[PDB]
């Protein structure tokens, strides 16, 4: 078997979109910086005890998305915060803009393929 980790779209306990990834916090936290780099997300600061990563996102060119194997997920370039939650054998990933806005269901849905590619 491979190093890929399963990724699914979900909602948090208030109904807002997030991703759920099939491995524990300790694994997903450690894998994230190099996986994020593949999809144009640079970690600029992080706090593991709070589960939070600050990311700056530069979208891939049309050809690079093609190489990765997912198309541009329709996220705006710029800064995001990524919150990594402990769900025992799984982890949650929830992106916010700097105003605290969560992704749309469509963006969050589009990031499922992006992150399955990044972890591969
Ligand atoms: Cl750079
Ligand atoms: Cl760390």
């Amino acid at each position: 078997a491979s190093t890929t980790m399963d990724v699914q779209s979900a909602a948090d306990d208030t109904g807002l979109p997030m991703l759920v990834v099939r491995g524990p916090f300790n694994v997903v936290w450690q894998r994230l910086p190099a996986a994020l780099e593949k999809v144009g997300m640079k970690v600029t600061d992080s706090t593991r005890s709070q589960g939070n990563m600050a990311v700056t996102y530069k979208p891939l060119s049309d050809s690079d998305w093609q190489e990765l194997g997912a198309s541009d997920p329709g996220l705006a370039s710029g800064d995001y915060k990524l919150q990594v939650g402990d769900l025992d054998n799984r982890s949650s990933l929830q992106f916010i803009d700097p105003k605290g806005h969560t992704l749309t269901q469509s963006q969050n849905d589009a990031l499922v393929a992006v992150f399955q590619a990044a972890f591969s």
